[PDB]
DNA sequence: GACATGATGCC
DNA sequence: GGCATTCATGTC
DNA sequence: GACATGATGCC
DNA sequence: GGCATTCATGTC
């Protein structure tokens, strides 16, 4: 029913193809033509469906009747998780050579910072394939399952994860401190000590966020990405990104990575998908 | 031209009343068939038009080309500031008469936590007016003029606020303290410190807020109320609240409140703007 | 056999009365002629005997072969246990009437900071029989016996305490909270956050001990008094001090007793061994 | 006047030496025979007189009518300086042969640990006359003299040094960050922040002390053995250490120091005093 | 990957 | 020597 | 109104 | 007693 806009290019399949890869069974629900998912809002709850319009540059967002009320705001989740704001051409522009193979390309967002705070967390270590299992796992144990659409489950509540008993989560396969790490970031959700939306000083809510138990960098900067579609961080500590830099110390990939500033985020999504990327050779 | 729907009754009358007294010269263009200003998200700049079609139950929301990219976003400031999820029947429904009066009655809200919270901080003391014609020096000393139209205004950002001088503020008409609590503030915004949408744990978030230099009970609740729509909030240490509840202490006032609970936002704006409303014995 | 002279007058009856009524069994001893307890110097351990000789206003102290290495600090220990610094004509010649009725009474201090921490907190409400009772149970289950000494026991140390189960503490007879006011404490004079010599600043040291849980202002007070042998602390939240100040609040006693600086600690004293005095109005 | 006794041997020679070494004109006088210094406890002012006798196994002291109401303290304090408590059977039993060469070495404690802690500071990369000369003059500055002995001055009290303009010391010969290392440590000192005894976890009252500005882990452990005369700590950091075990870290000479457990403290005494001493190459 | 931990220059 | 800051380890 | 100070009822 | 919390009160 409702329609959004976007600017050309935008590369729906390698979109809807990284979505797909981090897929939640229960919650989200993603095919070639569009995206579906349960979404809560307070105590509104619904499916939210996505089906983009190629020929128009146009989204078509339908909602269930249970989240008609906050009609408004499943819309803004939903541009901020498929970065609808993105113009390509001053990206594109500034990343030159690096973003040419795949133009349309967009950071992938969120629907829910607590939520992509949940799935940084177990994306730890482990592989995306293992991470989407374990998260939804969690989602089976501690999320709500919808009256009117059964078959789907909403992602677990900071209320609900926050009173979860640390010996559970474990059994899911995760080490305690894994466990422990949630736990708190739940209780900080409740309390309003987890920004849910893009912070003035990105650097500076990285650091606090640091302080969190089981919160090392390479997830706090991951979350500022996804959590909040931070778009000039880089990922010097990731696994995939210390392959791309064939031996190079943490510290000297983004003092390379400084060259693609303001649109480091975007750099990132590039090197990621460039098959066989290296440094210049020079 | 954007559609967003509402459910009846809805007393346009009165939201823009509201809106039109605290309404900030430059950035605010309150009528009665419409509400307009200036909105910034991240630096995307531009100006929303907002007209009421009681004859479909919906709003209709304008934007310029310079918010476009970020059209949704806007929309939901928009639904947040005008109450459109409310469901009338099921607030009255449990409020009873004190709310018979005045069913269309909403929560007005905000557009942004952070600008809120200012206003809310130069609201202190001082009168409505008086508020608004302060509030408006400042947004014109720190705001953000749109080259898209010149009449109008961004509310100050947290960097610009933040990077501010103290005298200067103060300057504008306000104690060194208030400009000081501003300054505190707009840090708090910047290192995402500052609940900038309703947390799960309302109580708590506004003890935290109280340990905020300047904000006391009083601002702190009335943020909860306006900046994050807790409809759950009252204000038993408010001038005029006092006033309705003679001779009552803010304990008592608050035990009496608690009657209609869970809506006590919205009983609180219908004995606000209920003059001569006096409590049962 | 050592010996540590004292300044008459010295009311050694009322000293040891005192003593008496909070001995703490197995780990005191007190009698109408002399004092005993078990002592701990880290690893050195024995039993110290201190027998006044009025004649030669002169303290007798015995000590067990165990504590011969670190004599000294035993030493030091009784003198400030017995304040045997105390000038009275400087003290008596500065309360006038208020310490006349008993000008060789003295400041009771205590043997160790922590102990006294224990004793202060464990002090707390309760009656002196109960405290002393209360205690006994807690050197019981913590402290370490001596070999020569069958009879005695050492009072527990941080080491202990610190580690102790929040339960076992409370089944002794304790809240919860103070149990865990004690594990605390302990944890402090582990890491050496428990001042165990009076601070320059008594002051502040004490606001800086009322931040310690179960630790408020008459436990500080008390602790400053006893455990750092403080001379101008007065107990306005003292109960027998709020009786022997019929109608007035903390602020009003503690601006009466101010006349008494700097010898506030043992005016303190004299106003509480004294059934009859009262204020002037 | 007052004697206290210690057990045999006990290196006296030794003792007066370093304490010589380190002495601080206007407050202490060591001689072939004695050692002398001004001592304050509270109000009482005086000058302390430690004359060791042989023959005996005993140290005589003779305190200056000021000192006479807290005797027993001054008492205390000489046996914590001298350190009297030292059963050297024990010590050399375990520390086998590294103290074989000299069984009557000591741990030159102090008689008061806010006192120690500024000759900690003040001892930082200078040498020991240095540091002496240092101190005399911040004595000389804040100090309380005797009117009973002219030329002595009472050490300065922490008050005294917390009011202190940091400009003032900087003149006196030192850069300004130890100037407020020491205004500081005296702050510490008046709240009773400063551990004045020994606390029962020293590896954890060190972690704290070295969250002290100007105070790092050298100054942190030195204070511990002089300040509180802990008998298990070792000094890894020192220059002198790092030559006495060439080549190695400060994580393997702590590694290899761990054979003298739990005294040492006295073993680095011993290897400090020990020319051409060098670890077992096996 | 989080987190404790050990191994050039400047002030 | 205190201290800031960047690599290289190395359980869990 | 925020914010120091003082001055009832449940652990 | 410790401590959370309430009700003046005087100031900025």
């Amino acid at each position: 029913m409702y329609t959004l806009n976007w600017q050309p290019p935008y590369d729906w399949s390698w979109m809807l193809g990284f979505l797909a890869a981090r897929a939640v069974s229960s919650v989200e629900t993603v095919a070639d033509s569009y995206y579906a998912r349960s979404l809560a809002v307070g105590e509104y709850r619904g499916v939210v469906t996505a089906i983009p319009d190629i020929a128009r540059h146009t989204l078509h967002i339908n909602l269930s009747a249970g989240l008609e009320p906050v009609a408004a705001e499943c819309l803004a989740k939903m541009s901020r998780l498929f970065d609808l704001q993105c113009n390509p051409q001053i990206v594109n522009g500034a990343l030159g050579r690096l973003g040419a193979a795949r133009p349309g390309l967009r950071l992938p967002g969120c629907v829910d910072a607590f939520e992509q705070g949940v799935r940084a967390i177990l994306g730890q270590l482990v592989s995306v394939a293992m991470a989407a299992k374990l998260t939804a796992r969690v989602a089976q144990l501690y999320g709500e399952r919808l009256d009117d659409f059964p078959e789907y489950i909403c992602f677990p509540t900071p209320q609900r994860l926050a009173a979860a008993d640390p010996q559970a989560l474990k059994a899911l396969g995760m080490p305690l401190k894994r466990a422990e790490a949630l736990i708190h970031l739940a209780n900080a959700a409740l309390e309003g000590t987890l920004p849910m939306t893009i912070p003035g000083d990105v650097e500076q809510a990285m650091k606090t966020l640091q302080t969190f138990p089981g919160i090392g960098r390479w997830t706090a900067n991951y979350f500022a990405l996804r959590g909040w579609q931070a778009k000039d961080v880089f990922l010097p500590d990731d696994y995939l990104i210390k392959q791309r830099f064939p031996g190079m110390t943490p510290a000297q990939i983004r003092r390379y990575a400084e060259r693609w500033k303001p649109w480091r985020s975007y750099a990132l999504l590039h090197i990621w998908y460039t098959e066989g990327w290296q440094p210049d050779e020079a």
